[PDB]
């Protein structure tokens, strides 16, 4: 099957920026694009609308997905709990790679990463399982409000996000 294509439309302290899309693998990685296509279209009646993203760090990659405590603590899958590393097919090979966050082998939630270059040493410790397919430069215009220490400048948020066909 065609795999699945998510849009985010971003705003910066309130003020409309613009749509990022994403490609998500279903094709390699069914469980993990299914979790993130899922709370991006918010039918299970929670997920990424309304989320910020918390920690951004300019040429390394912009962070989000905590949508229940909004700092990079919480977060909350589709599955009833943390899942499994499903396998690291995809590697970490420029920008545009969307990949998950996590807390150690095994602990997906919801929060992922979306990076601004290539990340190798992340391969086999984070499971690849989207790229950006338009608005990169909406990412590049992101990564700008983010500092050395993650700490953003300005609230970047998800004012609205979903599936596109
Ligand atoms: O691809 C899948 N990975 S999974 O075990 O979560 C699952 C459950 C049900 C239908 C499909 C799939
Ligand atoms: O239908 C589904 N129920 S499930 O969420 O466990 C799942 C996971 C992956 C792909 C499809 C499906
Ligand atoms: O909308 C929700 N229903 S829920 O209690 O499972 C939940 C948990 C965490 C964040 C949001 C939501
Ligand atoms: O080491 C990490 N733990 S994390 O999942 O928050 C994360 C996200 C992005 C890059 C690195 C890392
Ligand atoms: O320049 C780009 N335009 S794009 O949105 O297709 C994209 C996706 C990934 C990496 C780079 C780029």
């Amino acid at each position: 099957m065609v795999n699945p294509t998510v849009f985010f439309d971003i705003a910066v302290d309130g003020e409309p920026l613009g749509r990022v899309s994403f490609e998500l693998f279903a094709d390699k990685v069914p469980k993990t694009a299914e979790n993130f296509r899922a709370l991006s279209t918010g039918e299970k009646g929670f997920g990424y609308k309304g989320s910020c993203f918390h920690r951004i760090i300019p040429g390394f990659m912009c962070q989000g997905g905590d949508f229940t405590r909004h700092n990079g603590t919480g977060g909350k899958s589709i599955y009833g709990e943390k899942f499994e590393d499903e396998n690291f097919i995809l590697k970490h090979t420029g920008p545009g790679i969307l990949s998950m966050a996590n807390a150690g082998p095994n602990t997906n939630g919801s929060q992922f990463f979306i990076c601004t270059a290539k990340t190798e040493w992340l391969d086999g410790k984070h499971v690849v399982f989207g790229k950006v397919k338009e608005g990169m430069n909406i990412v590049e215009a992101m990564e700008r409000f983010g500092s050395r220490n993650g700490k953003t400048s300005k609230k970047i948020t998800i004012a609205d996000c979903g599936q596109l066909e």
